[PDB]
């Protein structure tokens, strides 16, 4: 008796879902984004190079999903960084660094036991639509 | 639209938390293990059987808030062994038939009571 | 259409050891960053172990809530991250001293490692009162 707008997000500029989930959902004004690994949308595999290159690809994947929802990085209000080794903390912050330039979102970060597909880093996020 | 959601004749005291909270139109649900509503103990059979009970418990909480599985928008799957990824996904699909929600999944070091799987979720009420 | 959005930043909580803000208020919901048992003035962990670190982490969460016009009764969800699952009972006893009644929804588990070698970290979400 008071309907809410719900819309699915799906773009090829981002990797396909290796499991039973959707890329993102928009409900009312909030966007829930699934966890992203450092996978290349063209090859379907993790990029080589290690944790730094995987973190750059994962954040680029998040950017294409945000644009497909009519947003950019200034719309993110919270994020979670999952690491395979707590000793990569300083290096990952240096890549995370450049995408959220200032006015950083809320965040949480810790080392996990293992990630799917043997990845070294995984990142999820929540955003709110303009204005 | 701000109240604690509780199921009738059920246990929920493995510590200081509530089953779920409804605020405005969003429902925040606590992480669920494969525990028996009648026995208070983990069900036998392993990780595959524990996942079936954990999702059934989530279903009973949704019903107490006037919703079903089509109202879930996000979920997180916590595993004790990453080797169980494929098996848990096959059970997960049987509850969400199509139009899957957003999700995240990874392996943790350990779960309470020695459980093998735990699932939390968020839902939004509908005008249905 | 346009919604309210602003940042939270007060010196009664520790400064951010990385690219994140203490909390975000959007519409009526508050997203709070994960807190360790750090002393707000020195940025060092308080002495005593996991029991003392849990008390300080919850005190930090309280000061951020007040800077957003809330208290502990406004929290609807929280996550408890432990370095050792055998600390479950002791941390639960500290938890009850801050969330006394009508408990929020929760999740708890043991992670592989936390930043700065902490023994416990807690995040939460809150919603403002009607008043």
């Amino acid at each position: 008796m008071s309907s809410l707008v719900r819309r699915i997000i799906s773009t090829a500029k981002a990797p396909a879902a290796i499991g039973p989930y959707s890329q993102a959902w928009l409900v009312d004004r909030t966007i829930y984004i699934s966890g992203q690994l450092g996978m290349d949308p063209a090859s379907g595999q993790l990029v080589p190079g290690g944790v730094v290159e995987e973190a750059k690809q994962a954040l680029t994947n998040i950017g294409e999903i945000l644009k497909a929802a009519g947003c950019d990085f200034t719309n993110v209000v919270k994020a979670t960084v999952l690491l395979a080794d707590i000793n990569d903390f300083s290096a990952v912050n240096d890549v995370y660094k450049q995408y959220f330039q200032s006015s950083f979102p809320a965040r949480a970060a810790y080392q996990v036991a293992a990630l799917p597909k043997g990845g070294r880093v995984e990142i999820e996020a929540i955003a709110v639509q303009g204005p």
